[PDB]
């Protein structure tokens, strides 16, 4: 039978899902990982101990233990990213669409979910890879990978609790998928790993790290990449903050072995409980428990490997969307609502701009002042809300990328970038916050194709776009199709920077994407805190 | 007769000078302090002892000794601002053009000439007061005042050579303005003093200084204002550059009267052979010898008198020419030629900004040039042209110009903001220099009104718009005219920051004068350079 796969770990059957008006095969929940229950939380994952008899692989698994968003209680908006499923510890599960009937030996794309690395599911509905397995003809795969405490918490020296687990949960299912794909027609030597927020920053990790290089092809990264100053701290600051966690939860601190005992008997709630207590500002944009530059995972610095070019060489495509910032203002920076029009004083300004660079002193403060002011009209609350999200989307998103983009291609075999600039026209968040980062998710997923989800004609159409231009990037490194016509996504070339917007119009090409602002802080920014 | 005034001195005739086919009197060359001559040379001037007999003030005196500009041999464009009288130490002489009949007591404008404190000429064509006198009905004087070592050479601590003198020189003449301008029909108690350059910033110096505020009603300034980072050095600094100049001349220097009586053997183009050897940068728009803050004239640094409303409280009118800098770029700075467009490279560009802003470390370079640069084409040769221009201009000239508008408003009666952006269709320097500095002051002393000049019908319509506002202004506190219409220019506030353009086109009104560019020089650039 089609729906039954014999893997290196075991039989799996799958389910028949139906999709617009077809059906494919989906094998849901099947585990890659021991689970990193007991005293095995905060421990590297260990491989899953092979079975007898069929894995039910017919229903979603478990999500990961993480905070959960109860700010706008019942808005879809907000709701759509919690979790769908119960959370577990024993979360270590990954996800397949397999085209119908199952090809031999065809394109795979492995997806990796974003949420700040204290958050995210496999299983949410905008994730579902059943549109964009059965319309491109590839083999979708999600996976999971433990956030939060449980995915993070750094205790660098310790085996107990050495840190970026969580990535190397990521790597445990791009094993397996790597030794297993090929039962359920995928090419295992073909496969594009891609991730949104924090999962384009873990795929630019994976680039990054020896241990995970040769396990995949290619990479796309959304909206994120690896040097983002929210995507990673240092050895000494990821254990200042472990400390502080178990400190406030009354834990024995006298020893590593000591606090990692205490945090091992505590419920998973009430670690998810004090987590953002241990931040070291007042901030946004910070999350508690985040990749550590270990030596291991990362041999050195992000940037001396990006200098160097040490990682792997092969084709990109990424990008970003247009208001990478207002989410997090919205949550976290005073004069911000969800029912109001956000117009900002000059005094939410100021306070927008501390919380925005929170390692800046007062002259760094003045110089992001300076640069995101209109002096000619400085009490205008539209232009101060658009000010603070340029440069909450600019520092954390966009010039951290951009950094990337021009780093790697010096050394990669081909670049393609892009902006998305179409905000959705069902979008229940309000108006100001723009083009939102995370909502090109569902162009991508192909879910403006569901007539029942209200989409316009020329949404269904720019969601063809982009999902045939992610499928051939990931089967032949280029997104563009040979001989067909269509005006070409250029490639970014280290003098032209050209890029594509993302959009309902006929698609545009650009070059240096936010130059301006990203010398500011790629480049002149860091050379002030440095002499101050 | 009308061309015999009995004065306070002595009597003086003048002589019968015609004007657009009228004529009026002139009193040209009379001596209101005694030659500075001899061991004189450095001192503040003294009073001109009174003469019997008819002093013969039929003819122009001799300018004061000065650098003369020789880059461009036989250009009007350089010639024109050169002396045209002989040089002579002998040089503190002022000019009176008098409308005929004699008024009985009419509006009196007294003219200060610039050149940096290193040059100037009371008697250049494009000073000429009789189209002025005999338009506007007013009394028009020009002073003179030594320029150069001889006018600012500063040994602090000793009354041979204290500093400063030049300006004393200045007040002299103003003295002797009040004292006398009775007998040539003029008020005394409406007087207004104007410059351009280093004679706006000269006014301003009056207006701070309390020995001079007395002696005047009111105050014009053009592209000049007191505190101009050009205009003064500190009393150490000025001791510093009076000492090297001496070891250029080979001077004894063991003490400050060895110094002062080698200084005073050698003859006036020794010392101008030298002057520019002391400079303790490599830099453009910096003069040797200028007005020192000694604590006498000034009696505390110009910043704190501006902060604490320490100065003479009354109406100003002021304002700048649209491309400052052009001129101080083609005489030192690589890239620009009088004969060629000026496209400057990248290069080229930032040995420009090294020498615009010779006291900044690389942090405040880098911080010049990311705010004049456009990243989206950093290598086109007119942007980095033009933004070269803006640099020089803004340090330079505008914005300290607009820090004193907007300290001396606070305080003031009355703030009328020009803003001077039409360039003569006579000119003969090329047109990549733009408006330049100095360029105003033509159609301030009328000459569009003379056919035989060429210009244009709308050019001698601005003339007369300009010299009715700068004449009205000086006789009322106010350009407009009470009761006829043309929009009117309204007064600068600290709220509006409003300013009017003059060009030939009807006149439009704006606000907050270059306000980007000056919040980066006046606030931020200083807070950088403090800080590192
Ligand atoms: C697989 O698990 C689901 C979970 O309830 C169940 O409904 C379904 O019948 C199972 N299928 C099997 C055991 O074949
Ligand atoms: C990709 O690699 C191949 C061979 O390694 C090379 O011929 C080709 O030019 C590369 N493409 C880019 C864009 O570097
Ligand atoms: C005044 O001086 C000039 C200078 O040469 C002379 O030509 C003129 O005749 C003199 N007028 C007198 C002395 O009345
Ligand atoms: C000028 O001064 C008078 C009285 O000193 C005052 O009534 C008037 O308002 C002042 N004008 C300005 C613009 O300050
Ligand atoms: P991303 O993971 O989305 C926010 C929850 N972010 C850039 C951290
Ligand atoms: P000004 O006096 O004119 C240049 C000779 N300058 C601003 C110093």
């Amino acid at each position: 039978s089609e729906l039954l796969v014999n893997t290196k770990s075991g039989k799996v059957m799958g389910t028949r899902v139906p999709v617009l008006s077809s059906h494919i095969s989906a094998f849901l929940g099947i585990p890659f990982a021991e689970p990193p229950v007991g005293n095995m939380r905060f421990r590297r994952p260990e491989p899953k101990k092979p079975w007898s008899g069929v894995w039910n692989a017919s229903t979603y698994p478990n999500n990961c233990q993480q905070y959960v968003d109860e700010q706008f209680p019942g808005f879809s908006g907000s709701e759509m990213w919690n979790p769908n499923r119960e959370m577990s510890e024993d979360c270590l599960y990954l996800n397949i669409w397999v085209p119908s009937p199952r090809p031999k030996s065809t394109t795979v794309m492995v997806w990796i979910y974003g949420g700040g690395f204290y958050s995210g599911s496999s299983t949410l509905d905008v994730y579902n890879g059943k549109y964009l397995a059965y319309t491109e003809e590839v083999v979708l795969v999600s996976l999971s990978y433990r956030v939060g405490a449980f995915g993070f918490l750094a205790l660098h020296g310790s085996q107990e609790a050495p840190g970026n687990v969580g990535l190397l949960d990521q790597r445990m299912a791009l094993q397996w998928v790597h030794d297993n794909i090929q039962f359920f027609g995928g090419d295992p030597k073909t496969v594009t790993i891609f991730g949104e927020s924090a999962g384009g920053a873990s795929v630019g990790m994976h680039i990054l790290s020896p241990g995970s290089r040769d396990l995949f092809r290619r990479a796309i990264l959304q909206s994120g990449s690896p040097n983002c100053p929210w995507a990673s701290v240092s050895v000494a600051e990821g254990r200042r903050r472990a400390v502080e966690l178990g400190r406030n939860l009354n834990c024995n601190l006298n020893s590593d072995e000591e606090l990692i005992h205490c945090l091992r008997e505590k419920k998973p709630q009430e670690l998810i409980d004090v987590e953002w207590n241990v931040l070291p500002f007042d901030s946004i944009f910070r999350f508690s428990f985040v990749p550590v530059i270990d030596g291991e995972f990362f041999p050195t610095s992000l940037e001396s490997m990006l200098n160097s070019g040490n990682f792997k060489k092969t084709q990109i495509l990424l990008g970003v969307n247009k208001d990478e910032g207002s989410f997090f203002l919205l949550y976290g920076a005073p004069g911000f609502s969800k029912d109001s029009e956000s117009k900002i004083s000059r005094e939410d300004f100021m306070s927008g701009v501390k919380l925005s660079v929170p390692h800046a002193n007062d002259l760094g403060l003045d110089a992001v002042t300076l640069q995101y002011t209109d002096w000619m009209d400085d009490n205008n609350g539209i232009k101060n809300r658009d000010g603070l999200d340029d440069i909450v989307g600019d520092h954390n998103v966009i010039c951290p990328l951009m950094h990337f983009v021009n780093k790697y291609t010096k050394f990669g075999n081909g670049t393609y970038l892009y902006f998305f600039n179409h905000r959705a026209s069902n979008l229940v968040w309000p108006e100001w916050m723009g083009v939102i980062h995370g909502y090109e998710i569902e162009f991508v997923f192909g879910l403006p194709l569901v007539k029942e989800l209200n989409y316009t004609a020329e949404e269904e159409a720019l969601s063809r776009r982009i999902m045939h231009y992610w499928a051939t990037f990931a089967k032949t490194g280029n997104p563009n199709e040979p001989h067909s016509q269509e005006s070409k996504w250029p490639l970014f070339t280290t003098k032209e920077q050209k890029f594509i917007d993302l959009n309902t119009e006929p698609m545009k090409v650009h070059q240096r994407l936010r130059v301006q602002m990203c010398v500011f802080w790629n480049q002149f920014l860091p050379k002030l805190l440095n002499a101050t």
